[PDB]
């Protein structure tokens, strides 16, 4: 079998076979040396001594409210802290990217072929004696067994951070521009070749699709007016392919950038809001620039909406998720005197960690109605009959599920949860502890340490035998959450680097793009820099219902 | 017309219209302010007072050989100088890239669509009253007239830097991996979607083509053995499409990564050499790694050859071109403590400036023969008859033509040279002086200042009326050269930024790739470490003939 199967190289050292039954580690720039890169250099010893734990840092950021109140009002100090948040996270990500499902060694194919998700860790070699390498049993536990014992929801567990349905649908809508798995090729492949925040879920992935969606007047996107309200156009009008089962009426077959958004009225709600927003920005640019043509109004509006998206994601969405008293800031200038790569490649493991199926409630509560999953799916009538104002008011009030802490995946989506496990194995993911070490975390030394409790730990012990062959995805869902938090440590420590990298590593954040002229002048630039989840809803939804990501 | 037509914003400030007849300049991070970004900040004044001209710096780098002897042998100083060369030149290139032929303002389409060449300056607006904006006549001079009066060769002018045919064919072979204009779509479009040194000219642009070229044993490329010599395989064997006239014998239809390389035996010489090098590197890695499969052998050899290529281009090719006494260095570590983007997008103007057709001789002199263009074209039998060893020996000794200084484009190639001008205008290139300013050179104030002589200057004055509407491509070829040099100032100050950016931007130069394990261990890494034009020929050409990029 492959000599690297045991994952011998530590501290980001690279393993390479040297003959049939021997390996060598490449310890270059790890700060360690020795056979398995485990002997620290002197400066490294000091760094290890002078480095606070993630849980310590989390404590500091979620206490001392009065101190952070001061910090948040000293522009210089807010800037300094945000600068450190961004730099320390982003260095954990390989950029330019390296491995993929087919390449456990660096190759031009892995670098150049955009159809692949990239990989934060190389796949387990095909000939390893056990699924994870050398440890554990010859077979991993039945995925159905893992799912039923520790993942599936008994009673609904609400998120203690107060995340709502506006938050849950924003997460799904936003992430589905860059998680777009190419099922015809396999779970290791994507159809989001832009690999980031390009808003293809509004504008279409291909030029062909964009052009069928565009009005070609005033920069705008095609739309319908129904009972005085602006909605997306139809599949019949535009000839834009959408996924609708055969029974949905033609009138209610809305066509948007992302072909799956008809699946859920909560996604169609955000699709409608963002369509209205593009067209609103076109109206504003048109009065700033009566001389501009349709193409420049369209392109400049797209750049503004990209900027709004990143702004909202950092200062509302990630702000809410974090639980910090520190006020995060979207400010590209923070990186202009730093080393940083303005590029991104979407990791398979980032897609996997974002399978937040426990967020979903048992029913979708709008106005006086409670819709089951069966009723809610593909049901654009629900959206037309209640309207966007009531959707916003109802979803702002409805609480979402807790993601970590176990037993909170709704049964309605049991097959999707099982697929996450099965597809992880098909893609030959390394174990939870390999991933923790890869992101500078101490491995868990027992199942009780992972879960913070005795019962699930005992089931997992019976299923996996060894903590070192525990799988990443189910671990994220059973992990001990932070105090009164939606997530545990592993989720935050892997998710944050991927997240901030893909947000700041957009070309609009680069020095050549981050200028008022890129966005049509000072008015366009101000739209980006003052954007919020509340203003997006206020500007585009009748009556300006109040909103946020909590309650 | 468009209010920015006159190019009012200076010092890399951005122009945008504000109303039908008004503009505003964006001076963000230019170091200047005021209506047209022409008032310097205080620190900018100091920099502008202190900064030596390119011609002063060229003088220093080509003189004081005694001091450079010292500097070259103190690794710390050599590293310090090379680091400055890399970073100052790279700063002039927008990365992530910005404009293209269709977009004179930043857009997601221009950023994301890899089928376009990028643009260092936006195109002149469609509605400008004048070809270059607002200056000059309503029409530019007839392109045939520019070509015949100032570009066509009267007699062969040899390169005074001593560039040879080994150099000329290396330039053509190397650059044709990334200048692959998609003539189906138009001159502002490329088929080289990798936008840099990926070696698609050896391996193929697409997976399908690569797989048809591969042996699938030992990591190797397919080959044939003719008279005991290794050559590329045929079109018939591989089913790889190549450009060849119908009458070429089956066995002479050589299939290689780049479809145009059968056009010229000098290109096929290098294709054959690099194919042999790939297979040689496969043998080395198989000896180091008897446990490796064919895929990893192939992929690792390809990364090694990319490293070899960059190494030779910097330390032999660019070194030769430069004429510097300072010894250039390929060393990715130089940038590890610097700000730098490991990515590249090929600029249309970089393609244009690299139309070095005056390099070509009047005839191709191999052994005792002198071949015309007509005889040489598509003629692989010449390669077989003389052999690679004799090709190397002959091309090492044949002088190439001077590029700058005017009147040195061979007549055989007149249609290509004319197309360079016509396509520049089709793509609405800004004037020479705009490009000079964009790259912080002082604009030329007369045609005599441009050429350094009287006669061509007078022809150009009559053709163009105004030095401010003189075009970039013909200017590059008539420019006064540096003393005893192949190129003038404009070639170097534009070309060096695009070149170094595209050499260092490659992912193999990034800290996560630049490690022995990327290249199969120390042995693969060492292959890059010692690579040179001499070792390339020595390892892959029977008899290990001497070679270099200069005649003597
Ligand atoms: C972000 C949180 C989130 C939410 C709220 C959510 C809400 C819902 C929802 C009700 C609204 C339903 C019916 C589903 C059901 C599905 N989920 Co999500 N999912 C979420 C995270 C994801 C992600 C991320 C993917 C990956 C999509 C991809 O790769 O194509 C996913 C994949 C899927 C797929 C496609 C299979 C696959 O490609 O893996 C289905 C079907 N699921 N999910
Ligand atoms: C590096 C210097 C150099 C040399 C020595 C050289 C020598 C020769 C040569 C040898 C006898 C022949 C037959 C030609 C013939 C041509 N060259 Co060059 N060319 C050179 C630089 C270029 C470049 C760069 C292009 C643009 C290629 C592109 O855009 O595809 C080019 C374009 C062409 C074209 C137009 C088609 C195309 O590829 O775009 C023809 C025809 N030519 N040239
Ligand atoms: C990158 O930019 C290219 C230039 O815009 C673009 O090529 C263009 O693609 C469009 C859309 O497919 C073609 O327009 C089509 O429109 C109708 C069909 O609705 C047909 O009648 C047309 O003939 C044509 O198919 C353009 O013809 C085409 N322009 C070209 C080839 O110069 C690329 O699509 C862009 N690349 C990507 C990945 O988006
Ligand atoms: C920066 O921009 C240029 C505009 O190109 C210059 O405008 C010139 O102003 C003169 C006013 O007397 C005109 O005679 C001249 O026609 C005009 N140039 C053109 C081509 O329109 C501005 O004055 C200059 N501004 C500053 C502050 O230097
Ligand atoms: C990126 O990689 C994929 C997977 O190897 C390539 O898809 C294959 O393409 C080949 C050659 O055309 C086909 O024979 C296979 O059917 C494809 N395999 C699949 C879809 O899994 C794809 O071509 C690559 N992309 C590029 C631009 O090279
Ligand atoms: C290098 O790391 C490797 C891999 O973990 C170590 O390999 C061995 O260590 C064990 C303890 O001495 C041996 O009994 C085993 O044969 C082997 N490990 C396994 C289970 O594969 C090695 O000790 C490390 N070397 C150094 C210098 O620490
Ligand atoms: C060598 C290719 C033929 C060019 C001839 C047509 C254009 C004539 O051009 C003329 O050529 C003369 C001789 O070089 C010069 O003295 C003139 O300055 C030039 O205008
Ligand atoms: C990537 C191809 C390299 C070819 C270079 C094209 C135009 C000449 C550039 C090199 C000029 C010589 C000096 C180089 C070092 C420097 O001054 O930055
Ligand atoms: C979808 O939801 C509507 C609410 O508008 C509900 O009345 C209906 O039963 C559902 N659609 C059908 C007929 O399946
Ligand atoms: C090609 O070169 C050969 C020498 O190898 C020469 O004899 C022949 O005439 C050339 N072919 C043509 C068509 O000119």
């Amino acid at each position: 079998h492959h000599p690297c199967c045991s994952n011998p190289c530590q501290n980001r050292g690279e393993c390479m076979s040297t003959g049939f039954d021997q390996y060598k580690c490449d310890c270059t720039r790890t700060g360690f040396y020795g056979e398995n890169c485990t002997t620290p250099e002197f400066l490294t010893r000091i760094k290890l001594l002078l480095k606070p734990t993630p849980n310590t840092v989390h404590y500091i950021l979620t206490h001392f409210k009065g101190v952070w109140n001061i910090v948040n009002n000293i522009p210089f100090l807010r800037s300094l802290i945000m600068k450190y948040v961004l730099t320390s996270r982003s260095y954990l990500i390989d950029s330019p990217p390296t491995y993929n499902v087919h390449y456990g060694y660096k190759s031009w194919e892995a670098f150049s072929n955009l159809s692949y998700y990239t990989r934060a860790l190389p796949p387990v070699a095909d000939d390893c004696p056990t699924p994870m390498g050398v440890k554990g049993n010859k077979e991993l536990p039945d995925s159905k067994e893992v799912l039923e014992k520790v993942l599936l929801r008994r009673e609904f567990i609400p998120d203690p951070q107060g995340s709502n349905m506006m938050f849950a649908f924003f997460a799904q809508h936003f992430t589905h521009q860059f998680f777009k798995t190419d099922h015809k090729r396999g779970p290791g492949f994507t159809r989001g070749l832009g690999h980031g925040v390009d808003l293809n879920h509004i504008y279409g992935e291909t030029l062909d699709r964009q052009h069928k969606l565009r009005l070609f007047k005033d920069g705008k996107l095609k739309y319908q007016v129904i009972g005085g309200e602006v909605y997306p156009p139809t599949v019949k009008d535009t000839q834009v392919e959408m996924i609708y089962p055969p029974h949905i009426p033609e009138n209610l077959q809305f066509a948007v950038g992302q072909e799956v958004f008809g699946l859920v009225p909560g996604l169609m709600m955000y699709a409608t809001i963002w369509l209205r927003e593009h067209n609103r920005v076109c109206d504003i640019l048109k009065q700033e620039h009566p001389e501009w043509g349709d193409e420049q109004l369209f392109q400049t509006s797209r750049l503004i909406l990209i900027g709004e998206t990143i702004k909202i994601v950092i200062e509302d969405y990630v702000q809410h998720l974090s639980g910090y008293h520190f006020k995060l800031k979207f400010d590209p200038e923070l990186l202009f005197n730093q080393q940083f790569q303005y590029q991104n490649r979407i990791a398979s493991e980032f897609n996997t960690l974002y399978h937040w199926h426990p967020l979903l409630p048992d029913t979708f509560n709008i106005e006086d109605q409670e819709y089951s999953f069966k009723q809610f799916l593909y049901n654009n009538s629900i959206l037309l009959e209640h309207g966007l104002t009531q959707f916003v008011e109802s979803f702002t009030r409805q609480i979402a599920g807790r993601v970590a802490g176990g037993r909170n995946v709704p049964i309605a989506v049991q097959a999707v949860a099982k697929a996450s496990i099965d597809q992880s194995r098909e893609m030959k993911y390394q174990s939870l502890n390999e991933y923790r070490k890869r992101f500078s975390l101490k491995p868990y030394t027992s199942f009780e340490e992972l879960t913070g409790e005795k019962e699930m730990a005992a089931e997992l012990k019976a299923l996996y035998s060894d903590i070192d062959v525990m799988e990443l995805y189910p671990a994220l869902l059973v992990e001990k959450p932070r105090p009164d938090a939606i997530f545990g440590e592993t989720m935050v420590e892997l998710g944050a680097p991927f997240s901030l990298k893909g947000l700041m590593g957009n070309p609009i954040c680069s020095p050549q793009y981050w200028k008022p002229s890129t966005f049509g002048g000072e008015v366009g630039f101000k739209i980006i820099n003052t954007a919020s989840i509340q203003s997006l809803i206020c500007n585009n939804v009748k009556g300006c219902p109040f909103t946020s990501f909590n309650v």
